[PDB]
């Protein structure tokens, strides 16, 4: 694109490689995704409205000679490796909470727009050192659908799935981000991941075995669903205190609100962020290492 130049490769997304670029007459600094339809130009212009504190904010949407580029706020740096870079002695508690805290907000955003995002992970969520957090890529899976690999063929993570998609159903709703931000707020405590599975059955018997195989008790309508299996191995759930220790009362109950099986039962963001558990709630400065 004439109109940037790019500084050097800072992600290999779902859709395309992304950028560090600079813009040659605002001076601006921009995250830059090439992408690889009508209906996907329509959904994308939409995105452009959808502006919140915690959206990565979409500056711009360049088609050109078939070739579609997304101009996005930067961050520099992401989650998965903030927490990578905190595996010694984790993230501290009250940095963890402002980070739910402000996720939650931009989801209540983005939901009560009917804006879901479809594939929240560490990787996707950017910070700044001004405390901030913001969700990248919201939308874009509606506007291309999420593939099996990445376009160099790196898997797509399955950790952070809803169990509804797992198990096949066609119209899920907002509930599925929540599941996902739920499984990032086990893993910001505990430094690991919730249910690392390594295929959608490894994915879905990780979950089973956590939160016990799902029946018509405690998810109604579980058995019809498409890719439900009477077969399944039936597993107990394991109390919370011991998966998300030392994760305290509040937030263990946030936690299991989260990741209700029945997505109608499952907590709203809206409702989350009445949650006791942000009762005392601040808003911190981590430091990073630019
Ligand atoms: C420096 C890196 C973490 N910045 C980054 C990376 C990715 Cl994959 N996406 C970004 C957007 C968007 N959208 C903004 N900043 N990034």
């Amino acid at each position: 694109m004439e109109n940037f130049q790019k500084v050097e490769k800072i992600g290999e997304g779902t859709y395309g490689v992304v950028y560090k670029a600079r813009n040659k007459l605002t001076g601006e600094v921009v995250a830059l995704k090439k992408i690889r339809p009508s209906t996907a130009i329509r959904e994308i212009s939409l995105l452009k409205e959808l502006n919140h504190p915690n959206i990565v904010k979409l500056l711009d949407v360049i088609h050109t000679e078939n070739k579609l580029y997304l101009v996005f706020e930067f961050l520099h740096q992401d989650l998965k490796k903030f927490m990578d870079a905190s595996a010694l002695t984790g993230i501290p508690l009250p940095l963890i909470k402002s980070y739910l805290f402000q996720l939650l907000q931009g989801l209540a955003f983005c939901h009560s727009h009917r804006v879901l995002h479809r594939d929240l992970k560490p990787q996707n969520l950017l910070i700044n050192t001004e405390g901030a957090i913001k969700l990248a890529d919201f939308g874009l899976a509606r506007a291309f659908g999420v593939p099996v690999r990445t376009y160099t063929h790196e898997v797509v993570t399955l950790w952070y799935r809803a169990p509804e998609i797992l198990l096949g159903c066609k119209y899920y709703s907002t509930a599925v981000d929540i599941w996902s931000l739920g499984c990032i707020f086990a893993e910001m405590v505990t430094r690991r991941a919730l249910f690392p599975g390594d295929s959608e059955i490894d994915q879905l018997f990780r979950i089973f075995r956590t939160l016990g195989t799902p029946d018509e008790v405690v998810w109604p309508g579980v058995t019809s669903m498409p890719d439900y299996k009477p077969s399944f191995p039936k597993w107990a759930r394991q109390d919370f205190s011991k998966v998300v220790p030392p994760l305290d009362e509040d937030g263990r109950s946030l936690l299991s609100q989260m990741l209700h099986y029945d997505p109608n039962k499952r907590i709203s963001a809206k409702a989350a962020l009445a949650h006791p558990f942000f009762q005392d709630v601040t808003k911190p400065v981590p430091h990073l290492r630019l």
